[PDB]
Parts: C-alpha cells; structure tokens; sequence
C-alpha cells in the first residue's frame, strides 16, 4: 500500500503519462446523453490518482507544454483573423466586448455579495470563464502585491484547488448550453443556417482542379504522324501542350510509331483532345516529367511566360490551376508559381523567372523556437495600473506570436509552413499534461478544502458560468436581432473554449467550417488578453 | 552586465530556447568543406550562453524530450527490422558484436594504461561512443555504489563535462569517416554500389497504382445506347466496372443521353475501355462515389467477393490495387481491404465482410501515453551482478516499446498509425533540447575543467571514438570480405549515430533508403543495450 505510492512518487513520468491515458479513455466513454471529455477525465483521474502519493508540481514542464499549445491555436487560427475582420462585420467584437462587461459585472456583484476572498475569487474567475493564465498571472500579482507572508502563502495555495472545483462545471456546463439549448431555443438546425448563411456569404469554399501529366502514347496509323511538335501544340486548345517524346524537348521531332505525347492540362481538356485525336493512355515510366514550384523576381518578366508557353511549360499559381493569358501582364510581381515540364526546362524557366522556392514538408526549427522565444519576451513587459503591476503573461503573448508568424508567412513565403497533425498533436497534448500535472499538484487537500467550503465554491462558479451567456444570448438575438450562428460563434469565442469550438466545427459540417472559424477568430485575441488581465484586477480590487 | 544574467537565469524558457535557435543556424553554417551539424552547433551555443549565468539542471524535462527521442527512433526502425532479419544474414549482427568487442578491449586498455578515474571513464565512454543514456545510468550506479560522499560528488559532477568536451569530436570526426575516407578507401561510389546491391538483392521499392473513379459521360448517338448495365459491365474487361448512371445504383438502367458511367479501375485499362468506345471525360461533381477502407472477419466470406464484383464494387487491398480473382479463395482471413463504389453500397458489402476501419490521419494518444508509461516501467527494472546494479535505463526500454509496438501494429491494424512528421519533429528537438540542458548546466566550471585536464581528455576520447571503427572496418573489409555498404551500415548503426544515419541516407537517394535502413536496423537495438550497460561495468571495473 506504502510500496505503490513509493513508486508513483519515485517515477515522475510514470505519473505523468499515467494521469494521461486513462483520462482520454474516460473522456470518451459514453454516459447517458453527454461525453465527459478529454480534459475533464484527465482532472478526474488525476484527482483520484493524487490522494495516493504527496507528488510536487514543475513549472517548467507546464509552461512549456502549454506555450506550445497557445502558438498551436494562434497559428491555426491565423489565417482566418484577417478575413473575417475584411469580411464579418464589426458585430462579432462588439458581442465579445457586451460579453465581457456583463462578465464583469456579474463576477464583481456576487463577489461583494458574499464577501469572496481575493484567492477563492481568482479560482473561481479561473474556473468559470475558462483560462488557464490567470493561475499564473494571479500567482504572481500575489508575490508581487505587498501583504502579510502568511496571507501571500494562504492565497497562493488555495488558486489551484477552486480552480480544479470549478473547471468541472464550465466546461461540460457550456458545451452542452452552446451547443443544444440554444439551437433549441432560436430553433434552428446547426447544419442548415450555417450552411445558408454561408451561402448568403462567399465563405463556401471551391475545390481547385491541378493539372497533371498524362503520358498518352499514339495509336500507329493515325494519320497525323508526320507533323512537327509545334504545329500540333498549336493545333492544342488554350492550356494544353505535350511536353516532348520520349524524355526529350525537341521543337521539331514527327512522331514515328506509338511515342508519347505526355498531354498537359486540365482533365477535361485532355478529354476534349483526345476526342479531336485519340489517344492510348497508358501510365508509362519516366521520373524527369515533374513539377516544380518557385517564386518569381520583382521584375517578373512576361515575355519570358510567353516564350515558356511556346516553350512547353504550362504556367499555374501554387494551388496549381490552369490560367488565362491576359493575366500574363497584370501578375503579382515576386509571386511563387508552379510549372509543370521537363526535367531541367522548368529549372531554365525558373533561372529566367526568380529564385528557387522551398517544400511544404519541411519545417524551420529555428523559426519555431525564435517564435517560442519572442513569445517568452514579449510575455516579460508589463505595467502598473495603481499599484497593480499588470503583466501579459506568458501563454498570451504566445497566442499573438503565432498570430503574427502565420500573417506573414501567409504574405512571405520564404518561411515553409508547420505540418498540419503537429499543431492538433501540440494542442491536444499540451492542455491535457498542464491540467494533469495541476491536478495531481492540488490533490492532497482536496478533500480538506471540499470540506472546509461545500457549496459556496461550486455555484458560485455555475453562475458565473452561466448567467453571463444567458444575458449576452438575450440581448444579442431578442433586442439587437442579430444573426443566428455568429451570435454562437461571438460567445464560445469570448469564453476561449476550444472543446466547444472543435465539437461545434465537427457537428456543423466540412462545408461551413471555414465559416465558423471566421466568426470564432476575432473573438479569442480579444477574450484571452482581457481575460487574462482581468484576475490581478480582481484580486486587488477584492483585496 | 549583470541585468542580462539576472533576466537569463529568472527566465528558463526564454535561455533554453535561445539556445535551441541559433544552434541550428551554426550547423547550416558552411565552413570549409565541413558542415558542424545541428547538435554540435546546439552544444556550442550552449556552452558560450551559460558562461553568462548559474542555471541549473532541470532532470524530468530531459529525461521527456529523450524518451520521446528514442520511441521516435524505435517506431521509424520498427518495420526494417524484421524484415532485415528475414533476408539480410546474420552478419550485421556478428560485425556489431566484433565493434563491441573491439572497443571494451580498447577502452580498457587505455584507462589502464593512463590511469583514468573512473567518473572520467565515465565521461569518455559517453562522448566517444555516442550514447546519451550512459549519463544517467552512470549517474544511478555511482549513487548506489559504496563509497565516501565526498567521491561520490566528486564522481557525479565531473561526468557532463567530460561528456561535453568529447561529444563534439565524435559527431564530426566519425561522420567524416563513415561519409568519405571509408568509401575513397574501398574506391566506392556511395549511390553507385548501394543501388548494384539493392538491385542484386529485392529490397528496391515498386510503385502501386491505385484505381480511381473517373466520371466519363456518354457522347450522344453513339449506337451503343440503349443496353443494360450488367451486360455493360460484363463487357468491360476484367478489373472495370461502372458505378452506375447519376448518383444511382440500378442493375437495369439503359442509357439516356449523356450521362455519367463512373469507370472505376486501372488507368491503363480505363485507357483500353475508351478506345474500345469513346467517352468523355469530365471532372463532374458528386460527393456519392467514395472509396472506404474495412477490416474483414475471420469467415471472410467469398461468395459475397463475387456477389461485390457482380453488384460493382472493385475490390483492392489496403495500399488500394486490382487483384486477382484467384485471389478471392485463398485471401488472408480477417484482412483489411479497400472498395471503391457508391455511398451506402460499400458500407453494405462492409456490414456482409466485416468490421468497420479507421482512418490514417487520427492518433490514438492513449496508445501513446501508454507507450512511454510502459517504456518507464520497463526502464525502472534491474539485476545486479557482483555488486553492479544494472539497469536496462529509462531512454534504452523506449526503444524496445516502440519497436514492439510498430510490429504489434503491422500485423494488427486495429491501433491508428502516428504521423510521419510528428515523429522527425520528435527526434530532432527532444535531442537538441536535452544537448542543450546539458550543455547549459556544465558550463561555469567548463575552463576550470580544461585548465585542470587539457590533453588528456581529448586524445583519448578521439582514440576511443577512430580507433574501433578502423579496426572492424579493416578485419570486415580485408580479412573475412564482406560487401562494401553492409560495413557501412554495420559500423553506424554499432556506433548509434542517428546524424550519420540521415546523412547517409539523404546522399545515398531514395532508391536504396530502404535498403541502408535495413542494413542498419539489426544493429541499432545491440548496440544501444550493451553500451547502455557499458557504463556501469566500467565504473566498477575502474573503481
Ligand atoms: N481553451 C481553454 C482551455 C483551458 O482553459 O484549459 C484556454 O486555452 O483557455
Ligand atoms: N543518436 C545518438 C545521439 C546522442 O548520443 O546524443 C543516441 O541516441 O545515442
């Protein structure tokens, strides 16, 4: 009985990634109507783990798994920020700021209403409205504040366990109220008005068509062997041309018997070509014909494109679609570009056209860890608002650091992208091992301080959970008669829960999911920087 | 000047990852013909960042971002080593243990014939031979080892330094000779020989082409209108089979005009189909016609394989392929298969042939968590010989997990598979960051340490680190006369050189990559457990 605690407390890691396996597994187990959740297992089962052993918390490990989750989110959503501040009106960060006046309000009237103490409310607004910075943003305003050392010991331990009291209720409490009850009441299918209303907008996205190599061989006897291979490029309707027989490029080579033409273009295009002449498509076996991609000069040459379109080398953007001529002269100047050809012609075309651009698999590692740095920095200034020496915190800075990178990079495409499995992989992996390692920190005591305050720990955090979306909903759809799926979109923004967010894009469907993202984007910056200031107000406002 | 310093040692996060950032652009960096290398460049930078400071050492994250490291390393080997077994002969393993023997002999007879104390012993086994875990297995082993404190201090301090000053030469220096002196002495080309040998052997890859539904639509009047679809599809050659007109599913649908037949196979014989009667191709829009993956049960019905074929479902294997259909009586039962065809009709020949799939992209962290739990656990057991308590170490049992785990997983695909990229981000930063740790915590008394010890601890480490690979390359290539890259392969995976690995590989082409894995694969898991034991052993044999 002795033996196990020994060991638990002995092999950190262990612990660690113990509290983290079964808490996934727990989270999708199926209980009635509603699904506990990956973080909320994680907290359970490291609650029930911790009693076990007397187990210290690092805060290393927590501040670097959680950074990575913080530029996760701010690098996904990104590219979305932009568009829906260009495109959504500014209705979207006006619902985030009635959403943060009403919180404010009701935090501030129940706290004097019931004499709260400064650390009890710093958990409960930690729990509640749900961010994680305010543990430490709050643990530090405390260090920093001058009071009593016995009062500053008091305070500082009793955050995490309001904390992990409240942090139960919000998150389950808020999804299923965002998610059914509020369909429920405006009566609206989540599919159906989102699906509209983005087609009301042009969020919907378009499936691009790439143009390929398809090596067609000749049938002999067709009766068009013994033309040049200029004339039948010609011969080609706009946005075809065959890149040579054989691996080579030859302006004037008839074709002699069942040679390749390998046709280059757009697939029905190819069709209609192979309908004018037919054609034996057969896979064949060369690896010079590839594509390649490269970013083009200032000076961006034209007359270069049409002698590279007689040359033999069809001319797509990145995405890779075929495009009309007349956007040879109005072209973005220093705009990457793929070409599709011969082995070295397309490397020729390039040196004539700008320098060589980089893949999307690999990743820079240095501009990764620059980022994690400059977050770092940028979460070290602050300033002091009557004494309150207000800071803005190391997740938060993170958020508007990846924010930025993915701006740029999405302008600069010197910089090659992170792979798309990393950023779930970092988010998903982070939150949960900073909340197993908070819980299997504040575990000895909680049955102490369970004892010490029942009931006016936990609703008073359902209130402050609740009662600020309801008020915002009202106001919101009855008064100002907004529309229905942003009003969703404003308020699981403002209240940064990314439980809520994934399940609500997943439900909604693929096809407005870039509709959701934009009304949720503005959203997050503004409820996270105010939401993490709003805990060393409290706290010394309640002090 | 003492700002800086204070602002470095209050930050952690900021220094550890500053010293992640620019340790890469130092290996970028080309200097004569050599290029440093990114763990090289790491150390320096660390070495030079943490004159400036007192930071400690923090022990839970290193032993993290390394077990990571290793579990990376272990699933990437995982597949090529078995089948390595299965053709490559025993020889791989017989050149391993000569380098290992060879190196014990040597390493004793330097120590005994200068005198080294043991915890500089130590230290010049885990820089010479490229192994990490050694540090904390010597670390654990002079902890429980009977002898005065003040020794015991003495011993656990001087290792990392020790470590650090030889670590640089044996990257460098044995790169260099296992990249170019070795091949201008067998008078090799490294491309050249590795594709005869892969050629000689079947270890070179073959392309799968995959079948696909291609929309073709009906040219009006074409005197083929107006016939069933069954006696369409039996027209069609063996591997083809229409869909069905629009987005239905009917045996008995003549032709109308212009619709749709959904040709799904080979391209070849697509090919074959069109010139045997015209059709149009068009890239139409329809969401209906998609593929699904599903493992089968043990009955694996055949009769229902026919009927499938009959209704027109093609049926391929996972990696998605005709087949033959011989191949139906004498199919592996319980295999998981891939179907092309219309929405619900494949899920009805999946609910008749056996359980639902999963996909490709999602991880199954749970897996994961438990995976490294398992690999601590593992790590934590140990014997003890004549008073050495050995142990398997915590970095070397991740290794284990992770290639019983990619076994387990190739023949059982009932666990999701993880990310490629994931696992290359995981081996390269969880290396560099503990590298960085370490070289950051030993780093004030670093100048002390080579005013005390200049010269005797960087020829012996460059004689351990040159000596045993010129004298296994000599008895393998000259004596017994091996073949040329299975030395190579031998001696790198012996010495546990993951840099050298990739770079061998990178310059080798991807034609023979997965030959050189496989030449090294067998030696990577030896190699790592006897010299992971090496340390021990030598403390207490110099003791
Ligand atoms: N999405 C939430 C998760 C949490 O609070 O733990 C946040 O980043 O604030
Ligand atoms: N590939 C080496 C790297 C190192 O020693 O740091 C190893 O895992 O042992």
């Amino acid at each position: 009985m002795n033996a196990i605690g020994n060991f638990l407390v002995g092999t950190p890691v262990f612990t660690i990634f113990i509290c983290l396996a079964l808490g996934y597994l727990l989270g999708k187990l199926k209980i009635g109507s509603f699904t506990l959740g990956a973080t909320v297992g994680v907290l359970i089962v490291a609650l029930l783990i911790g009693q076990l052993g007397v187990f210290p918390r690092d805060t290393l490990l927590g501040d670097i798994f959680f950074d990575f989750f913080m530029f996760a989110i701010g690098y996904r959503v990104g590219p979305s920020f932009i568009s829906s501040m260009k495109k959504f009106g500014a209705k979207i960060v006006y619902a985030t700021l009635i959403f943060l006046v009403s919180a404010f309000i009701v935090a501030y009237a129940c706290f004097k209403m019931f004499h709260i103490g400064p650390g009890i409310a710093a958990g409960i607004i930690a729990g509640g409205l749900t961010q994680s910075a305010v543990i430490g943003s709050s643990l530090e305003t405390i260090s920093k504040l001058p009071i009593s050392d016995h009062l500053k010991t008091l305070y500082s331990n009793q955050i995490p366990i309001v904390y992990t009291l409240t942090y139960v209720f919000g998150t389950i409490g808020v999804l299923i109220f965002l998610r059914d009850i509020m369909p429920k009441l405006m009566h609206i299918d989540l599919k159906k008005q989102a699906v509209k209303t983005a087609k009301e907008l042009d969020m919907i996205p378009v499936p691009v068509i790439v143009a390929s190599t398809h090596f067609y061989t000749i049938n002999d006897g067709s009766s068009l062997i013994g033309q040049t291979l200029g004339t039948v490029n010609t011969k080609f309707a706009k946005g075809l041309v065959a890149a040579g027989l054989n691996d080579s490029a030859d302006m004037a080579s008839v074709i002699n018997a069942g040679d390749v033409l390998a046709i280059s273009g757009g697939i029905d295009e190819i069709g209609r070509a192979v309908q004018e002449f037919n054609l034996l498509e057969v896979t064949g076996k060369t690896k010079a014909y590839v594509s390649k991609q490269v970013v083009l000069k200032k000076n961006f040459s034209a007359d270069v494109l049409k002698n590279a379109q007689d040359k033999g080398v069809l001319v797509a953007t990145l995405a890779g679609d075929v495009m009309d001529p007349a956007q040879f002269s109005t072209l973005k100047p220093a705009e990457s570009v793929t070409l599709v050809g011969q082995k070295d012609a397309v490397s020729e075309v390039q040196s004539q056209l700008g320098r060589l651009r980089a893949a999307e698999n690999i990743i820079n590692y240095s501009w990764f860890a620059l980022g994690i740095a400059l977050s770092a920095a940028l979460g070290i200034v602050g300033t002091k608002v009557s004494g309150v020496p207000i800071a803005l915190g190391g997740g938060t800075a993170s958020l508007i650091v990846g924010l930025v990178q993915s701006i740029y990079r999405d302008k600069h495409a010197h910089m090659d992208t992170i792979p798309d499995s990393l950023l779930e992989f970092f988010q998903s992996i982070g939150l949960n091992l900073f909340i197993a390692t908070v819980g299997l920190s504040a575990a000895k005591t909680f049955i102490s301080a369970i004892q010490s305050m029942g009931i006016s720990v936990l609703l008073i955090g359902a209130v402050i959970s609740i009662l600020p979306h309801i008020i915002t909903f009202v106001i919101c759809y009855y008064l100002m008669k907004m529309e229905p799926i942003s009003i969703i979109g404003a308020q699981t923004g403002a209240d940064t829960l990314s439980a809520a967010l994934n399940d609500v894009s997943e439900r909604v469907g693929s096809d407005a999911s870039p509709f959701f993202a934009a009304a949720v984007a503005p959203a997050y910056a503004i409820g996270n920087i105010f939401l993490t200031l709003m805990g060393p107000i409290f706290i010394v406002l309640l002090s």
